[PDB]
């Protein structure tokens, strides 16, 4: 039996069942199975609970902010961060002031819920006591801030502003695993090797459109080497061309031809331009769950971390 | 109005179900938007402004917006007709409804079928008006103003109002109308010529924005042809069959003969490997068309009758082809 | 009267989030113009029109006449259907809404060493005075099978709350109710008896007779309904896969998938060329190959292709896939005859 | 039959959802019996001031169903419910037939405009050449019991009925049906959909209604008495509900000019008369009996007359407070119970 | 035939004011809750309607009496000699409408670059009354046009304030005015509607003395004693156990060595509330036990002269 | 470093809207501004809404001075910490007791007393009792006081009261109210198996009562008004018209009937009627409290001996002479 340790409330939670729609991975109760992946079993769980049953051995992965990760990992050995970029929950943690100062003799309040990771940031080039509150409001009302940012606004609307060196971290959603399940317990390491190869693929697509446009030409050829005259119409590796037919004298021939590239979403509009600009029409774009290629490094740092 | 402002704002309604339907349209586009404000990252320095419909078209006549969705009802009653407000694309095909005039079945209006007959009705003058609930305080008036009706008076009903003329609050009402049901709940019909305004959803633009402010016009442009492209294939299917054939030829001439599988240019046709006695050879050719997606069973049906099977069909984002006259129609508005 | 096809959805409950899923899986989006009304469209079948009641409604209203089709469980169709042959059952299996009526019973005390119906049956406990207790919702059911299967002296009765809680409480002995994973029966000390299963059911696509037979349009759109669901379940189902591969020409790279056990794809994989730019010419170093994937092998696949060249592999999803009538149709004309 | 299980609880079951379950629970509240909720998903309460009184929350079709049966000994619905469901069983006894709260009559409605614009009178609709065994008489209704029993009696033969679907009053209006029979309060869900009462059109008068099992109440220890216990604290609630204590200061130099006074004038009668007390205050350090006051109970319609009364004749600081309960001389209800049970 | 009296339909307002009701014993016959119309039947003709404070001004403006907020009446009603306020402080929804500042050093509006050009912008829902505080006050270069406390933030403030911790999250003279609930009728119904004076007559004085009410408790304390005087006088030795006139003093009779004997009395005073704490302390004090305390519906005394004023500016 | 009286209050649950419920009928009305909050009837009162647990940690860290929380959580997490004293032990709501249920089927058939769970063997070591609690600190603090040492203890996921059924645990350590949870679900106490009863109660901290001005005497107005209210919720006042010659002969006629004594005995006063246009006291009006529960019966007696419109009301506070809690509390102080 394997178990994946998932966010259960926040917008992590609801980013991360969108995630796993995204990939074809559908999963009152809070105990759920993913049956594309043999014998994965998901555990819904706010991110502290996913650190603390990966840390017992009760759940062999999690996806958990690296945030959540630090803070109540603590930096613990067994805790092996298998992706560390899943591209959402994007922040910083990091200390806010308004808009070496020496008026501390310990007889300099920050305001916190990071208990723990406040304190790791003095011994390295820090007088300083931690508090828990409004949390935002706290420099204003005297409470004493160390928080996470994500747009911004918060600190703006509190006229607090954002220091040289005060992130103490960058934070998205990772995928994580325990290194007593991958070692001992028999499966759990090869569906942690189908996961993050999914993760990939999926970011990889995310990414990406199919765009397959019919195109008037005499030969393939032709009409391949004007796709590849246009620059941002070189797809992954070339147009796949093929041939397209109509009637014309009540006899059939190939007066056109269709291409099929993949192009990043960012680029999609200007090449449409392009496209119709050496003669293509009716161009199908449409989105991908998945594309696959060549394995990034992370599953090899993974070994080298674990033997 | 004359602001620093390097981001070009587009107003989309903030509550209601125009609010869902946009966010829809776009997540249907692939245009994931990131409070009030977010940003729109996939069309460069695009910037979202959640807003209520009529507050929408107020911000976009003050300055505040360079774009909005609004539904057209919005836009006629709070522009006012207004040349600064120049629509866009007019027909974004949701929050379809018309606003019109309905009274009774019963009563005086029994055999009042028309508005010319509603018009002669010797039971208003001066003192006793003709009285119309409705929340449209400006366009009752300038639809009556138009044609030709004396003795009008309209109000803004207490509650339900279709209720109002079961009630003795008014005598007719003018509203919005969809499946026409809450009309025919309450005994109310139509008339000839009742019809004030047809609504959809649609992308609205200031003319002031798009030829002062840097980036605007690009903008609507990038959208206007994202709409009409999405529009389009929402739309078709991708249909995709395996046939078995000699040649290409041979297969494409089949698929031909077929009235609904002519696709928007023709049959892709591609050869199609199977092992045989510890050979390979193309035994069959896959063919890929676009199917209008009222078409679908149809085609299937004819996708069976040349010896096709295995057909996928799967939907698409856009459809993108020769830029229609709205592109060039808004350019002759703007000179 | 009238010249629309109705069909019945269920209007609340987990069926009825799952039965609207479904329909927007198939790209058939309900046009829900009030959300708080009960009638909605599918434009895209001609003259189709939903109509949201509850499931026993729905059989009743099927009865009646006032719907033409409806999509609900089997339990709910024997229930409150009773067996009426005018409920013609289109697809029997769309493959939501699992589960099975059934019986069950304590595990300790008096029912530790009973674990047969028949050995149910056996047990002295149950004269005319002093009957078998039965909680259940099932009062059709329920006597209906005790009365088949030779069960004699049995009362049922409708429970206050938790059905699974009457036995403990001592409100029963035991309960009819559905069981899908059986963990409310393990929560709740109860278990399943061999031959308790009174039947298996699922969410189904049912017809009325005399509207297939005597209402214009309901018979076709029966059909494309039975296709469409068809279609969508082989379809749910299957990825389309397409990779780069080098190779010097199609027949060559065709040889290198078929080697592979699961790169089958339905009939074979299809072969394109695909053209880069080498050193200021245009050649055919690549060919594009798409094929089916099942999804359960889709992960394996990506090795198989990986190991024969391939790179960039795309793999999307389907909404339909039709492939051969299945004989579902011609049941139904058959039940149709007469 | 529950009329044989053992348990030492006195069972009162009480509307789960709805209008009737909030005011039911306000009605409690203002008996100062309040439910002690255990839990709030359950569905059982306890109510502690009454020996052995625990309360079920139950559907009010499920109360009469369960009344019938024996597993619950009273039960508070109304009137409405209990004829409908409870079809005039003997066994059900009506304790107390007027709560005055769930106000309604279940009667017949008709368009206003249309055929029925002079179908003013019952038998009206009844001489009507509309309506044979070919094409009958449309009635939506959810009420499926009473309709066919108030048609049969009133010479109307040619009549079907309907559970129509979603808003009962628009059933006429869509063409579902050519009527229906429905509850009707204030009566604006009428006039909204154009429709109107009847001469005869009204099928019963219901209001909310406490009310027993005649099997319970002779065979089951306790019931009797805590079904005589809440009659009583009901009638005595209704008496309260009805009227203030009201309590003034005057100056007077002797309680019986003081109350020479306040029995002069009509509406300070009291129930038996102003109860007179003295009330002393410090003039120069000497204590000395200046003010009386005076309690007498005032119906609330009366208040405001009251205290200009008062003021006439030199009252002042009048205090006006509620009441729970007002109990009396007992009303023959609790005899006409114990006729109906032999 | 009937008299309509406004009531605010959603807010604290609404709350408030069918709290204040239901503390009055006018329970509200709500018998549609989605529909608009309730009745007091406590009151002969008096009907409910529940709306916006906006439309009860706006409606006033066109019913005869309305529950609304002072700032409401001010700035919808225009300064209407129609509107006439009967009761100006019915003690909820009060607070103040005023300035707020970031601007360090300035602490008097007078010492709030502001011209033409660059004209003072504060963002503010008073689309009447903005005008009327500085076209009054002398600063003739302001314009005025969410989320409002972050707006110095975002891009001075004029609006309601209660505590004042919103304020302190994010000036002397900045004050607009001081707001409570009030009752209100209208001059046209009063002049030409019968019923509605002698209605607004009834509700005045069911108003001030369920506020007078609101207010007090009754005492009623045991103790020994030899004769009534005996006792008030050790209740009136106290200060605080004065009462309203004095304590009312009965007799308390309990079986002894079986006989009765009046043993002890018991009084009865009005203490208010914010008293009543030192007032048991006092009467444990002089020997009292037993101190059944209860709350009061209404305490009507001598009409206040808000009547009468009323009637001068009705003639 | 703070300068005004902070109470906890429970922030979520039924405690927190019973605690809420009593202290608006005590006249200590909270005023909650938008969601800390206000008591303003005591003079400078500042009220904080927590997780029961936190405001016990809260009292023991210094940020609070007063709370009110159930015995079980103060227990539990207390920890038995000797500065956390208990104000009033018993505010007569959040009623429950902290309970070890054990099966009735199987091996415990025959086992219905702790000392009898004790001499049972099934318990070694390697295989001990293993209960599912959400107590961490307080089970094995009792099971080692009168049990055995073969027990472990668990936090069960879900559905505490189905876990000895599921196989996770063979016993649990729960709450206990109306036991229909341990009935539903095939469980039963055991004689000497209460760990603890639990009422919300007013708890206050040692150091803030001496140490921080304002707090004790607040503590004592509240502690008096909870009191007071407590006993009134409680008692009837009863009024009763009575005819009679003499008021001696009508005290006579209340006092000849048992649970008609009132606190001290009736307050009789004269009740004067019109006769023959004279006014004369014919009826006399008795006043005595009346315990709820007996409310029925006193009615039943006071018909006996003449008694008529008796009218029934209820009571805000009874003030008597000081309790000993405050005493007792200032006993534990040192004063
Ligand atoms: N041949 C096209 C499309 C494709 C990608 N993968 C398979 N086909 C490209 O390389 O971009
Ligand atoms: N060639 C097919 C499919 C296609 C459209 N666009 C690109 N390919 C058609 O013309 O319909
Ligand atoms: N011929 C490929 C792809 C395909 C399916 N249908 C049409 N083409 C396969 O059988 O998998
Ligand atoms: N004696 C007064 C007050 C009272 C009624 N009952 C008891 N006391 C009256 O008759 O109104
Ligand atoms: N006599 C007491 C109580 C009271 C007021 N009004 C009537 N009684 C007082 O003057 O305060
Ligand atoms: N004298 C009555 C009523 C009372 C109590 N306290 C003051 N009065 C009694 O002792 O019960």
């Amino acid at each position: 039996e394997i178990r994946l340790g998932l966010p259960s409330k926040g917008r992590m939670s609801s980013d991360t069942l969108d995630l796993l729609k995204d990939c074809q991975l559908s999963v009152r109760q809070y105990v759920a199975q993913i049956p594309q992946i043999s014998n994965l079993e998901v555990w819904f769980q706010r991110p502290k609970d996913i650190v603390r049953k990966l840390l017992s051995g009760d759940l062999d992965l999690g996806i958990v902010g690296l945030d959540v990760l630090t803070e109540f990992g603590q930096g613990n050995e067994d805790l092996i961060v298998v992706h560390e970029a899943l591209e959402y929950g994007d922040c910083r943690l990091s200390i806010a002031i308004p808009q070496k100062m020496p008026q501390w003799t310990e007889d300099l309040r920050v305001a916190t819920g990071f208990t723990y990771l406040g304190p790791k940031f003095m011994k390295d080039n820090g007088h300083v006591a931690f508090s828990t509150a409004a949390l935002e409001a706290a420099p204003a009302m005297g409470i004493a801030i160390l928080d996470l940012v994500s747009s911004g606004t918060t600190l703006k609307e509190n006229n607090l502003k954002e220091i040289e060196g005060g992130t103490v971290l960058e934070s998205q959603a990772a995928l994580v695993a325990s290194r007593r399940s991958m070692i001992g317990r028999k499966g759990v390491l090869e569906t942690t090797h189908e996961m993050l190869e999914r993760l990939e693929a999926h970011l990889r697509a995310m990414g990406q459109f199919t765009v397959v446009a019919n195109m008037r030409g005499s030969s393939a050829e032709e009409v391949a080497e004007r796709v590849l005259s246009q620059p941002s119409l070189a797809g992954l590796q070339g147009p796949t061309v093929s041939p397209v037919f109509c009637k014309r004298d009540g006899k059939v021939s190939a007066d056109y031809y269709a291409i099929v590239i993949c192009v990043p979403k960012k680029a999609l509009y200007k090449s449409i331009q392009q496209l119709r600009a050496i003669g293509g029409s009716g161009v199908l774009v449409s989105p991908l769950t998945y594309i696959f290629d060549e394995e990034t490094p992370r599953w090899r740092q993974l070994l080298s971390k674990l033997g």
